[PDB]
């Protein structure tokens, strides 16, 4: 039954992590900053159902910004505004976590706060040199609700 | 802790109903299907962050349609699109759901499928004639998830 699926989907958030729920960034929908809102791009926008969009900047481990459907309604496509003229004005708070994070405290993170995104990274001492932060996906509020309802 | 938030949660679902958790009618944000995809209309529609909108004809409680806010992407704001001709097209199905129907239940149907929105009614037997369906409001797939993972 579901309650149980929902129990043992509640034991788990204390071992698993947000690495183990994570969308990985090769499957995460994203856009670049050097975008242009005209009708084109929004269209593609709105079309891919998602309501928050990861901005980056070069590369895709470049997360620089977080775009919100939200932030497009009053946005005229025949302006063929710039995405940095918006993303600086709203400008949304980035959070990151990392990958060894807990998915009971991840939730907990998520419930206190409006932010239901985070970016998953890690450290890579693996150089080459300086250890850095390495962007490996970025997890929601449904990836963890998921793990909490699925069957198993 | 959450766990235990999360597990009483789902002790709960056997007993609450959709009734319990759903949103009313008065609370729901809709919209009439004499609307008009105008510049101001789309606004409105994306700036509510609702990403699926009830569809009502003349009155609130005789929901038509349903809206998805991914049938807007190829509207262009300037053609003052009837709203009728995306729902007339799209023609996204409608999914009702008795007030008594128990949350377990309900998760249950919302797991099975690509509806995570249901419209609540009830048996009115208060006739002045023959009974029907008596519309009270929405539900959809967050109304049970908080109810699981709210604090208590």
């Amino acid at each position: 039954k579901e309650e149980l699926n929902i129990i043992q989907g509640a034991l788990e958030l204390r071992t698993k992590t947000v690495e183990d729920v994570m969308t990985p960034l090769r499957d995460c929908f994203m856009i670049t900053g050097e975008a242009i809102l005209d009708f084109n791009t929004m269209s593609e926008i709105m079309e891919s159902g998602y309501t928050r969009i990861p901005v980056f900047e070069g590369e895709r481990s470049n997360i620089v910004d977080l775009l919100f459907v939200k932030d497009l309604a009053f946005v005229d496509p025949d302006d063929c505004t710039p995405l940095k003229t918006i993303t600086k004005f709203y400008n949304h708070p980035l959070h990151f976590v990392f990958n060894d994070t807990k998915l009971d405290a991840m939730l907990e993170e998520f419930k206190k706060g409006k932010s239901h995104l985070a970016i998953v990274q890690r450290v890579n001492n693996e150089g080459e040199g300086d250890p850095f932060y390495e962007v490996l996906g970025i997890v929601i509020l449904e990836d963890v609700i998921e793990e909490i309802i699925k069957s198993e």
